[PDB]
């Protein structure tokens, strides 16, 4: 493995075991009050501005160089240019790795097989925009005339995660389009809830899916069309009703839908990195192809700002570098992401995709199996809620929890004179506080007793109410979550992983690790009909069976 | 301070260090066709059948034999009965924990330093069947006389978390009941989204707090207070469109609202226990009081069987001891909760709270500082769309997750006869039988050469396309997942939480971790009002906050 034989890395973790441990946030608050100035980082994006202060996190100027000398030997700068140049760094499925080439407004060339790729993303980003104004306008009707009123994507990874992440983050700009729907588990009650509100006379279904192939999606996406033609009668009206979004072109025509029907993207696009091509058309029918470039915009500034900017200075690597320093130093398992906006409500499950698909690795770009911590545990709820829920565990528990905290200064609904932004904002800015600084056996004393505790109880509470703090975060404040400055933002991880996985010297774009689940699901199928038992698996399996058969009938 | 110096914890210690890394249950299974039967327990409710099969842990009955000697050797029983008996075990606030007494239907006295409970229990739920069934009958009338519609719940953590999930999970039983709306986080956009969709004259309010001073809630209560005021302008209407439940009288009162309208419940009903109380009263508005009942009757007939069954039978002594088992021997910081059912989709997060909240605590009973890790970190996503996010890294990454995996034999919605169903409970079964048996090079090898790659290809893929397998899961299965099981299914964790909080001897009934935070925001919310830089903090908290006031009108 090329990371622990690193001598930058090395020397990171001698440094660690000799000093780190003795590391105070508090104290180096206390010690240094150009702390904040010498640990954060502003961005101006002339859409907005972006605070990314990492300040509250175990480091000093020292730890940061040894940090950033690390990711400069680990190659992260060449390995980003491979990626932009259109490099098929996809190793073990000797790929291209293009999500930045769906974004590039400025239209550069990227050439990968001699041919540059940017006519073929415009293409496909005109036919989206041209189909989006015709559903938008009314100008497409449906099979008895009238107009789409509800749009249904079906799809479950890539397919799913992003496009229902931002339609839920920007729908303060979703004025004109119509109610998007977001179907993806096999479970039958998600399909079953959503068809039951909808009219199939003004109904629009997006398959969504790379593949095409996937099951959740296909056997999704036949249920709607029979549920469709249910009523529609005539196999002709489904070039009306169902479009889809692949790079399959033969697997969709063999599902019956028209090929002009079909927005296309390419293999050099991962599921986990493609709301930026086809798969957002029912973000674009949601919130308009204006801000959908908006959003495309933001990403390519955050592009341009991974590539162009000095390591010390580049935003993404710096979150990365954080990340390894509390994963392989630390060796903390997880990775929180509290958004201060219920808008953002999905923010963090995206992330489990495209952070744990990406980097939930253990061999390397060589084939020699890690002998480090690879990706962490992505997880999160929306702030204030999670004060209430596991912030305990988070101040007081056991556990270094990283944790990121994001906020937009300006909130999409001022209300009450912008009282109830006021006091997510105080929250906000006193949780990381409150993490940084704790609270010491004498500072808690003296709170008892100024709150007129009897000996009894300040005796009986006081151990309880003790603070240990010294629990780092980042916070990234900005002013304000538009469809820019969302592109932004994910773009922002999305390079925050790619840097991790190249220290690592893992492959963050392939995904071998769903292939057993898969094909043992395909042995079991045919098995769990009849009710005679099974016992060509482990007894587990073969009794957790034989259990359903016999349940199956229980009334 | 008092596990880490138990004679069984010890034992245990010293049997993982030498045994613990030798464990693989591919060989357990592979040595011993009688596992299954031997490491599984089933569950005969009279409503419903509950297979608890944890065989696919990394363990044997000599470790389960040291893991249960410990649940007694560090007095769950007597800590059990001091529960149901009504004791302070609430040592730091010096209160009873008595949600059990919430859902005892046999009515058996439970008296708390006086009276018996049970009387005021009942005859709060008596209250509510009354209210419920005059709101959805029509009777009760909003201030120009119509029916009531939309029912707007407005509380944060504990009293907004049981009511959600459990009306999301329980959808296909509220035929009948108004609509239901969740209000709880402070950021504005909640409660402005949900305020925007109704209509002051039929929707009704209901403010969920046990404190009834938390902020977020109160400050939600008086928007929509204000809201709904703005078009009905008498404030005398307001009896009858706001009702509370809270075990603040006063406060209640205070607030504007009639004691008549007060749904009360009591101190030793812990917020994240609460769903079972008044708290539930959105639960019975929504799939009506008898369904309620059967909620209650659920958990009713998991507490008895939590608190009559020997230990080595005890469903949540079991799933406690296996968690101390990874928590403690084997380091796990996480415990995944994947439901294969889109209803139970806020089961996870409901968890957070019921498991964090609780054992994220790291000082014990005595006082004294734990050596030891404590409660883990929930999370997780209803399968199999998680198949398709995470599982890559729990396949393939470098940490060891435990994982509960839970699904319904029967469902809600039997679409295309069953198609669905069969496919979702293949992927369930298939899944654990993967992070099981795993895949070895010989195995993937044979694979690679019959899909006839050349040496070259095949040697570069292979290591890539192994997994290692002996990932440990536990599969719960139950007949259907109708109110009395769910009921059943959340005591099942409410006591397994309570075993661990035992073993760890620290309180799983108080959250002292969440002061800290409070106590500076309010200190710094004033703050923010003006133009003028602050200074008064550190300077990350400082540069943050002006940083805020600079693009606070920022265009
Ligand atoms: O869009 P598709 O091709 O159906 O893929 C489903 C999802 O599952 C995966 O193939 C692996 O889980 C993803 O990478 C993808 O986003
Ligand atoms: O408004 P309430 O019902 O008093 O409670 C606030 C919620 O947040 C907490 O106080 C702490 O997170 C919970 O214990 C509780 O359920």
């Amino acid at each position: 493995a090329a990371l622990t034989r690193n001598p930058q890395f090395q020397k990171l973790q001698q440094w660690h075991r000799e000093h780190g441990s003795e590391l105070n946030l508090r104290h180096l608050f206390d010690t240094d009050k150009e702390r904040f100035n010498h640990f954060s980082l502003t961005l101006n994006t002339n859409h907005g501005h972006i605070l990314l202060d990492y300040s509250k996190n175990l480091v000093t100027e020292e730890v940061m160089h040894m940090l950033l000398d690390l990711a400069k030997s680990r190659g992260v700068e060449a390995a980003r240019e491979s990626m932009f140049n259109g490099e098929k760094i996809n190793s073990t499925e000797d790929r291209a790795v293009l999500h930045v080439a769906l974004r590039n407004r400025s239209n550069t060339p990227i050439v990968v097989d001699g041919k540059d790729v940017m006519p073929e993303v415009n293409k496909v980003l005109d036919k989206m925009k041209a189909f989006c104004q015709r559903v938008r306008s009314g100008d497409w009707k449906g099979y008895t005339g009238k107009t789409i009123t509800d749009v249904i994507n079906i799809g479950i990874g890539g397919s799913d995660l992003g496009p229902l992440m931002v339609t839920e983050a920007l729908k303060p700009y979703s004025s004109g389009g119509p109610r998007v729907w977001f179907v993806s588990n096999i479970d039958g009650t998600h399909i079953a809830k959503t068809l039951a509100c909808l009219n199939p006379e003004s109904s629009l279904f997006i398959i969504a899916s790379k593949t095409f192939t996937t099951q959740e999606t296909i056997t999704n996406a036949k249920t709607a069309k029979d549920w469709f033609l249910l009523s529609a009668k005539d196999p002709s009206t489904v070039a009306k009703h169902f479009v889809a979004l692949s790079t399959n072109t033969a697997k969709v025509k063999e599902f019956g839908i028209d090929p002009q029907n079909m927005f296309e993207f390419w293999d050099w696009v991962g599921g986990r990195y493609s709301l930026w091509s086809a798969i957002g058309l029912s973000i674009a029918l949601h919130v308009g192809f204006d801000n959908f470039e908006q959003l495309l915009s933001g990403a390519h500034w955050m592009d341009q700002h991974f590539r162009t900017t000095p390591l010390e200075k580049n935003a993404p690597v710096l979150l990365a570098m954080l990340g390894i320093w509390y994963i392989n130093c630390f060796g903390c398992e997880t990775q929180a992401v509290l958004p201060y906006d219920q808008y953002l409500h999905r923010f963090a499950a995206y992330f489990q995709q495209g952070d744990m698909e990406s980097n939930g690795k253990y061999i390397t770009k060589s084939g020699a199996r890690v002998d480090h911590q690879t990706g962490p545990i992505v997880w999160g709820e929306p702030g204030t809620n999670g004060q209430h829920a596991f912030y305990q565990l988070i101040h007081q528990g056991t556990k270094m929890i990283p944790c990121d905290f994001l906020i937009p200064v300006q909130t999409q609904h001022p209300i009450r004179k912008g009282l109830h932004h006021k006091i997510l904002l105080a929250n906000f800015l006193a949780q990381t506080e409150a993490l940084m600084k704790g609270k010491s056996t004498e500072e808690a004393r003296k709170e008892l007793q100024a709150a007129g505790k009897s000996p009894e109880d300040l005796m009986k509470l006081l151990p309880h109410k003790v603070f240990e703090g010294n629990r780092p975060t980042n916070s990234i404040v900005f002013t304000k979550l538009t469809p820019f400055i969302l592109g932004a933002l994910i773009a922002m991880y999305e390079h925050k992983i790619f840097v991790q996985g190249v220290v690592w010297d893992i492959n963050s774009f392939d995904q071998w690790g769903v292939e057993l689940g898969k094909q043992l699901a395909k042995k079991i199928e045919p098995e769990l009909d009849g009710s005679s038992p099974v016992t060509s698996h482990d007894s587990s399996t073969n009794g957790l069976i034989n259990f359903i058969k016999q349940q199956r009938e229980a009334k």
